[PDB]
């Protein structure tokens, strides 16, 4: 029988790696409930941070912080289900998954999010880091959250995840402020752009809309956006900040 | 300075493999043309498997059959080109390529040379070998790249021999009984309609756009008959062809 | 931040893999016991392949034979111990380990090893021949048993293990009946070579000898050989079929 | 035709990496020829980095620093031959091997170049993005190749910043109270014999053969004090270096 040859040639240009996504989740659950959850249930995902402060987190033995591998970054783990971003879908297949134990709740009707440990933040930048210098094809817009990518049937990581934090740790996509008040400028001379350009603008940045765009979907939409990116206020609604938020990061990551 | 823990937890159920598809292609150049296209060039593969009556191939240092790896699997080898399949699409995140030496010919009308006895029995192996260890790798998704890119590709042709895989537990095939069955109920009800046709076509697992023309539906069974019906792939619709479609679709509904 | 390179430059030639080596194991414990104590114990390995008539295999939810991965191939499975083999050590290292489901037993005084069941054997076949393709530095020598590389500390895969069937299979080594025959003539007309010859040759073949090879310890290198490629007798002792087998592996197998 | 079972179980406890040690080395070649040299040569590494101030790198493409993947990291790259570190040997099977492009001399008498301060903070980069992934990839473990084959090799040589990675929190480094502690004592005590020293050297890592030369013993000393007493490495003994070594033993007795 035949022995593979790796040695006699090798791929060098045309070639890159299956993962180019990085997804970040809330795991809504304390450590004990997520561990299980997420090792013997219905969904996955590569990594999870745990909460130090966590009573469960202590009466399973834990300490300090540390970061958990729970599926091989090589395998697919379940984590984004239904999902799209940047012309993709079925984003498990492409994506490595970082889960976040945080008490994020709950839909009584109202959603309230709270803070994030440091610890787990100084974690979640270490692991991040880690992982976009080993995946060439993670771009900045490339480091996305649930929300971003199944709008608006997940609200995770949540606007409690400090992405201008991460940005400027180098991971993930952030405007330049220069930038962003031109927009502005700017909008508030010449009026927002139509309905038309905005949705054209938010498929160009990543996002995976529908052939045609509810008002009630818009509001996700924009709320999803604003969560990641103008979180002081995420109401959903059109102002002229979020438009030039918008802009700003299109014309500072284009094609 | 955090460590990362692999050892206190592990996912058991909850979690698969990245792939799921085996492509096959044909070079449609020679051995020396090959490992420089798919190596330097604007395309590769996972595997390359030569064809040893080749010049370009003894010259190179070889003589017996051999098979290559040129991209590690859990790498994006670039083959599939815009393409889909099962409800998917780009399957180059999902799937391993491999590329046979063939010198198959577009002059305006196509010569498809048969493969090599060897090659064939180094692909059965190779191929085996890649299914057993991709568990959501079912027999439908071992595909041509005629079947993923329509109209799009000719590879690998109806010189490759799928019921002889099939015999191998490599992809999937009809049951004779089966498909008689399916022909003789559309010998004497009539085929189905185009629309229900498509959709069995779906089903099957062609990624079918919007809208089909004569020109597309024509194409779609050229590919479908290179794969499923070799002995004659026009590409017009006769009850054969729909009865080995719906015979497929009955043996492998996934 | 800088991310790595993977496309302007490949090795060709100079590089390998890290295992070389692949070893067979019988389990001793029924499949409950197997799976626990490889899974959450003090020793694991690559692959577990269970014999199908085991009630509590059945008892666990299974009908059919299947193979068992439970650690992937890349990472380190805990099953060689303190071993050697072709001048390494510490086999863990470069090593895919096979456990197979079968109740030998037991040192009750006596050692008693019961057939593999037949499906088991037809899937080490499909595994190993699955492995070997993929590995180009385990040559037919570097299949061996954990009695091989632990002379004779550990008694598997056992002399019921078929190894003569897998090299038919194209899996693993074993000697030519001519080779073995004029060896042997051979050995009967001008006498047993010196026990520095034999210690030599077993090195040679890839036995991990000491400095100084104790009456006690030869007997169990006999043996452990013998349970590979001698199994009708394996009473440990030096008769001339045994030394035949080994000139005639070394001739076939050379450096 | 049996598929592989990835789910139904999953070892977490017993289990570990095939690697645990990081190996640095110096090319003593430029860009260019580095990078045919490990590529398509006798040798190779996991990781190449180039010395932008280099004709040969700027000639090939290139300006900023970067860091080269040549061999991944799961496969076997050929950079430590004969060596031993740990109570292991053959470290190819168990490293991860890192070249860095820095022209060091052995006319009869070397010449070691400092490394540019784009390149140790490509390398502080690599080893920590490598560290958080190989748990017992332990601070000693970061090893040069002078100190896993002793008198064989020279890299990478006294201008590498020991130190300031330890402080990145990349290998192993002593606590100067402690080495402090240590002189005091041996000044006053005197120096243990060499068998004690051996001893201790052994107890840290170093693979000490059967019987030592005093040229062997010079030639150990001068490997320990590339790495930890860089100001002079001589090879010839005196209380700081044995100091040193005391206290490194002391603050990690793994």
């Amino acid at each position: 029988m035949l022995t593979i040859d790796y040695n006699s040639y090798r791929t060098t240009t045309p070639y890159g790696k299956r993962v180019r996504f990085l997804v970040l989740h809330y795991t809504a659950l304390d450590f004990a409930a997520s561990v299980k959850a997420l090792t013997t249930g219905a969904a996955s995902a590569h990594y999870l941070i745990p909460a130090p402060h966590d009573p469960s987190y202590k009466a399973a033995g834990f300490k300090g912080q540390r970061i958990f591998n729970l599926v091989a970054e090589e395998d697919r783990a379940w984590h984004a289900g239904v999902s799209g971003w940047a012309r993709r879908d079925n984003l498990n297949d492409t994506s490595i998954g970082i889960e976040i134990v945080n008490l994020a709740r709950d839909d009584d009707g109202v959603f309230t999010f709270p803070d994030y440990e440091r610890s787990q933040i100084n974690a979640l930048k270490q692991l991040a880091k880690n992982i976009l210098q080993r995946y060439p094809d993670m771009t900045p817009k490339n480091v996305v959250g649930h929300s971003d990518i199944a709008v608006g049937r997940k609200s995770d990581p949540g606007p409690k995840l400090p992405w201008k934090e991460l940005y400027e740790a180098g991971i993930g996509a952030w405007y330049d402020d220069a930038t962003r008040d031109r927009y502005r400028e700017g909008f508030e001379r010449d009026g927002l752009p139509p309905r038309a350009d905005l949705l054209e603008a938010f498929r160009l940045y990543g996002y995976a809309l529908p052939a045609t765009v509810d008002d009630a979907y818009f509001a996700s939409l924009l709320r999803a956006f604003q969560m990641h990116f103008r979180p002081e206020n995420y109401d959903g609604a059109l102002d002229v900040e979020t438009a030039a938020i918008l802009y700003a990061l299109n014309e500072k990551y284009p094609a």
